[PDB]
């Protein structure tokens, strides 16, 4: 399995994730939402949905962690997290990873 | 299961460590050769030993990895990187998790 957006890889067997062929040093968690985000392309999620999906369905944590990982998540992957091209926000709903071709 | 070696707390099935009861940003690699060493303690381990174990028995790659690594893994979770109580290195063979 290899997933390719734009100028990202993820290797999911690896746990690896690539921007322009450089590794980008994710949290476990980071990763496990870049992969969810990135194998649903264009696909808005909630970020109640991103808890139980990626944090798993025994998890009743703050959803607030879901935006702090997106944003760490931006900071790492983005070249301007402020004007972000991979990991986007349909505001009042939720978060999407933008499809590419 | 939850590993309790002084002032960490390892959550294996949350994948979370925390230091004196905070989360500690460790990447994937980082928490998965933390977790090993913390289930193994005492027991030295040479770098191709924790690749294989800790990469997956397909990796092939560089030892040299496991070396950078351990260095990021002390620099997130040790007080003072230089003088390690977590962490330890067995000169010339391997790492190892001192025992609590």
């Amino acid at each position: 399995p290899e997933i390719i957006i734009g100028d990202l890889q993820i290797l999911p067997d690896a746990f690896v994730a690539k921007k322009r062929g450089t590794e980008v040093e994710l949290t476990h968690r980071e990763f496990e939402l870049l992969h969810h985000l990135a194998t649903h392309t264009g696909q808005v999620m909630t970020r109640e949905h991103l808890l139980e999906t990626v944090w798993g369905y025994d998890y009743f944590g703050d959803v607030r962690t879901v935006d702090v990982t997106v944003r760490r998540l931006r900071e790492k992957i983005e070249d301007t997290p402020s004007r972000p091209e991979y990991i986007l926000t349909r505001r009042g709903v939720g978060y999407y990873m933008k499809s590419y071709d």
